[PDB]
């Protein structure tokens, strides 16, 4: 698909078994997911952005599935206000930005 | 052009007759730029990113050239790690997603 960005760019994602509402974001490094629980081993994190800092638990090697398509790749999870796709799984799902 | 995300989508903006370095930003609503001066009046806004919420200096109908692209239009100044493009700019230089 082509993404109009009149409005904010909002897609279904599955990760964990768990349908979320998440932003495509360009302007992330990473994938950022409010709290919910993940297999495996995970380490401290502080990511940074307008605001500050939150401090989230970084989950590598998760699968997601990005409006329909898989991806694997690295998971912050924390108190993030919004559930954010970032450019490490943008870049999976073969997404870029044209004008 | 077609801008892969492997790395960060930064482009040169032009704003005040300076250049500078900025991220093109879908998951922002709004541009958001490091101090600087700006003619005319401002008006006060709060913005809410990762960190929490910030307040920032709203200036409207200002003259932006992003990525060689012609814009005019709200520009906000507060204290932003880096220099946002977001959906307000990036409908005007007709930025889309594509994947
Ligand atoms: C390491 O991975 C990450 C680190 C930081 C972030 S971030 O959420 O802070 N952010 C980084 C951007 C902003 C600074 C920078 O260098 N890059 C992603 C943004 O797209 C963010 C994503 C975002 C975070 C929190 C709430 C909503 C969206 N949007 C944002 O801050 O937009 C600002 C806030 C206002 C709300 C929406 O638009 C308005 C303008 C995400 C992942
Ligand atoms: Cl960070
Ligand atoms: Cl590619
Ligand atoms: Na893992």
């Amino acid at each position: 698909p082509q993404i109009t960005l009149w409005k904010r760019p909002l897609v279904t994602i599955k990760i964990g078994g768990q349908l979320k509402e998440a932003l495509l974001d360009t302007g992330a490094d990473d994938t950022v997911i409010e709290e919910m629980s993940l297999p495996g081993r995970w380490k401290p994190k502080m990511i940074g952005g307008i605001g500050g800092f939150i401090k989230v638990r970084q989950y590598d090697q998760i699968i997601i599935e990005i409006a329909g398509h898989k991806a694997i790749g690295t998971v912050l999870v924390g108190p993030t206000p919004v559930n954010i796709i970032g450019r490490d799984l943008l870049t999976q799902i073969g997404a870029t930005l044209n004008f």
